[PDB]
């Protein structure tokens, strides 16, 4: 099933990774009501573990010390614990859905969990812009962590994902600069994403190893939400073993609460990153996350201060000109400074003046009455222009997406900004290489995602954002307030 | 009834205002669906007109005239217009829920409704603060319009209105920061309020004209949301009439498309605006929102820039001091100046060092165990502390709100912010005067709202704004960020 994507429940799979071996004991972690069949591979343990007691599987000793653990939904990390036969793990310990579930792997006690983040938190700390924390962290990240690619892949507005940072090996493609469908992340995931900070896939072509029983007695599957071990989605599995990536790491980016973003890790062999390098870059993670907010604040503030001082500029000139109309065609072209657009354009007096890419002169009047009708003296703004009016899909190459700011409250007269086509403005340079592909078909490659994304914003702009809107606002009180000033 | 105030629907009276006269015709103005008892009175008219043709009522000049406005649910207004039988109306024409509803008035070709209005937007238009645009205004609308009060009156979080700003006649009593309960101004009004700029009341001892029909055949009454000369509230009136206040006018302060509060004006005699001098009045308020609208956000960059600089002398301070403990210790008090508080405190270390209004010292080691419960490393807020824990109490009116910022992401160190319960910083100076009571008891005097609010507030702080928080949460990500940096 490659449509209706948000259905897959990824949260239940019945399945881990091989990397380590999953029990699930009741709510107490008295009773073993669920293990993975290699829970005897790596434990030493010999036949079925499910109606055991705690204390008789892992042993008195260690199930006491696990017991203070869960005394803390946020998985105790507990590394190199010794089993009864002597053998050391590190142990992920958490309790969801009143099931205590505990994850078993080879131990580490080599790497420092805190002095490795400390060092790499120091070298993003003192960035003091989003493309230099951005730039800098992929960067940063593929030399610590050895990963072959690291991608930062931010979240649009419409869902879609663009890889606005990139660090790889020479011989790998580039996906900087490409967009991606919203539903090649889709909402399940996103929702699962903002619960479990950071995540693993051990390999991509591994034999995934069952847990038992699946689906238990009162008919409820194991919710691996918090397990670290969780087998991740068939289809995301062969759309990494599509583009040559045989492991995965990726870090939640959560701003303002909302998921920004991903720091995505690729690497072409398979690659089980320990505990301790996993807490690291956990912490690093939120660090990065609290450091982007920070820095996304500054630029609001920034924008918007630097969109003030650019308006009382323009009002200290319209106090000194009599004629208001004349310092409007004199000025109209120095408003596309305060609002990214591609062309602004002013409609006064029944009268056009372009500056940039606007739609054509003939094409104006049709939009002028048409803006006049829905604006209703408020801020107009749409990126799909054709969708409120089809004949401007003639000019969409030019002008796809319109902003209108009224500037008289009795006449009709507008301050009209333009985005060119999204297409149009896209910065990646080619996706020439060609991708093998699994049972599931030529859908689970970068190039048809891309080639999927690009129709899905055909005839579309990048949209207004709402520091686009703060700031048209402002400006059509600013205008409005002046051309009541000068009442005819 | 004097609870469950939301209740009442002001919207559909069925009654309006002596000082004009009704007519609702169908969707199409045709046919007279219903007409005001004064109908007669001041047209000129003989008989019952519900049934008789609009053309044959009013005229077939006049109704033309009428048909060409609703050609623009903004009410037309249509100043001295022409009756058949010579007499001049001012008419404010409307169309809500396919009713077409004409208002007639006493005709007024004196006052000029744009030149009025452009010389008092002048005087408020260059205010550099929202104190300046506030205090100005009230002055400024009473010596333009003549009322013996007018009022700013601010709408709290909680929609209980402040009276932020007054001018009024020496004699007259001062409400002037004093507070009233939410139920003052109930939902359906600040719902009417959002759709009604302007409001008269001629008189509040006047004798209300029904509307015939009051309810018609398909059982539906007459929505007067948009007409001017809708009877108001028989709750209100009395509240007015023992206030010793004769007429009334109020204009909807609109920001962000919120309802922000209202410029309420009060007469001691019975007091009729024109339409012209309505007019001005209504575009006056509209100018005066934007403005504060603007004001406001220039307030919220300005506050929000202040407490950034201040983090970054802070972060610079302690690159130089190696125990960041110590500049804490040295450093807290100086927090005060990003948030507004009335007390602030550190607790570091398990120690508790306190500035201006804390809670008691004994009190701490609770208050800090439970922020460190319910915190979750994120910013935790309340203005009512003794709700969270009974015990606080004791000392409200010390501390009644807490806001604290995690300092450590590891340890369990806070910033706590401290505000005093608001009856404290109460500044209204006394509400000595005695007032008059109609059928419906005190409840409805000045007196009693404020003493029913004073207790709805009891051992509650002013509430943390979403622009405390926001700095709160940008102090947190600086604390805890250089935290790390001095790792133990
Ligand atoms: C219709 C179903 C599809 C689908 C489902 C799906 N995707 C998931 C995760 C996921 N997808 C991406 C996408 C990319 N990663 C890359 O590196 C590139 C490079 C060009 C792309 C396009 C990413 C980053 C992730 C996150 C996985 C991670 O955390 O590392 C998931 C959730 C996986 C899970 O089981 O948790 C699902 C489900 N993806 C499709 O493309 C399609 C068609
Ligand atoms: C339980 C019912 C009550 C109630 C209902 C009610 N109030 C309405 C309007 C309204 N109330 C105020 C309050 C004041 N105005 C003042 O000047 C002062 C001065 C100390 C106070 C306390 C105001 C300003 C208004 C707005 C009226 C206007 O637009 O001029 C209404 C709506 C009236 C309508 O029919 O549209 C209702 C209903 N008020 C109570 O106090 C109580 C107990």
């Amino acid at each position: 099933d490659l449509t209706n994507c948000d259905r897959e429940p990824i949260h239940i799979p019945g399945y881990i990774q091989p990397h380590g071996c999953l029990i699930a004991c009741d709510n107490a972690m008295r009773m073993v009501l669920r293990h993975s069949e290699n829970c005897g591979e790596l434990l030493g343990l010999e036949g079925d573990l499910n109606g055991r007691t705690a204390e008789d599987v892992l042993g008195k000793r260690l199930v006491h010390d696990l017991r203070n653990a869960l005394t803390v939904t946020r998985p105790a990390m507990l590394p190199a614990m010794e089993t009864s036969d002597g053998r050391s793990f590190d142990i992920s310990l958490h309790r969801y859905k009143s099931t205590t579930i505990i994850e078993f792997e080879p131990s580490d006690s080599d790497t420092q969990p805190l002095g490795t983040a400390r060092k790499m938190v120091d070298r993003i700390r003192e960035a003091d812009s989003v493309e230099s924390l951005i730039s800098r962290t992929t960067r940063l990240v593929k030399a610590t962590l050895g990963y072959d690619r690291v991608l930062i892949y931010r979240f649009e507005e419409d869902g879609a994902g663009k890889v606005v940072s990139e660090a790889k090996q020479p011989e790998l493609e580039s996906f900087l600069g490409q967009y991606f469908p919203a539903s090649d992340i889709p909402q399940q995931a996103r929702a699962l994403y903002l619960k479990n900070t950071l995540r693993i896939i051990s390999d991509a072509s591994g034999t995934p190893i069952p847990v038992l029983p699946a689906v238990d007695v009162s008919g409820e599957p194991l919710d691996l939400s918090y397990a670290h071990l969780r087998n991740f989605s068939p289809i995301h599995c062969e759309y990494l073993r599509n583009m040559g990536v045989a492991a995965s790491m990726s870090i939640s980016v959560i701003v303002d609460d909302a998921l920004w973003g991903l720091i995505v890790c690729h690497h072409c062999s398979p690659r089980v990153l320990s505990m301790p390098v996993r807490i690291a870059a956990a912490m690093f993670g939120e660090f990065f996350s609290m450091f982007l907010q920070v820095l996304k604040q500054k630029r609001r503030l920034d924008t918007i201060n630097h969109a003030h001082a650019a308006l009382d500029r323009f009002l200290r000139l319209a106090a000194h000109r009599a004629n208001l109309e004349e310092l409007l065609v004199d000025s109209f072209q120095d408003f596309a400074r305060l609002i990214p657009c591609d062309g602004v354009g002013l409609w006064v007096g029944n009268n056009w003046h372009g500056h940039g890419a606007t739609p054509p002169h003939d094409a104006i009047p049709r939009l002028a009455r048409f803006v006049a009708s829905v604006s209703e003296g408020r801020v107009w703004a749409t990126h799909a222009l054709s969708q409120a009016i089809p004949e401007a899909e003639i000019y969409a190459d030019t002008a796809a997406g319109m902003l209108a700011i009224p500037i008289s409250q009795v006449k009709s007269d507008y301050l009209l900004f333009f985005r060119k086509e999204i297409v149009q403005n896209l910065n990646w340079a080619n996706p020439e290489k060609s991708y093998e592909t699994g049972p599931m078909g030529d859908r689970l490659t970068p190039r048809k995602s891309f080639a999927i994304w690009k129709e899905s914003v055909r005839l579309q702009a990048q949209p207004w954002s709402e520091a686009d809107r703060e700031i048209a606002e402002t400006a059509r009180i600013a205008l409005v307030g002046v051309a009541f000033h000068h009442s005819e």
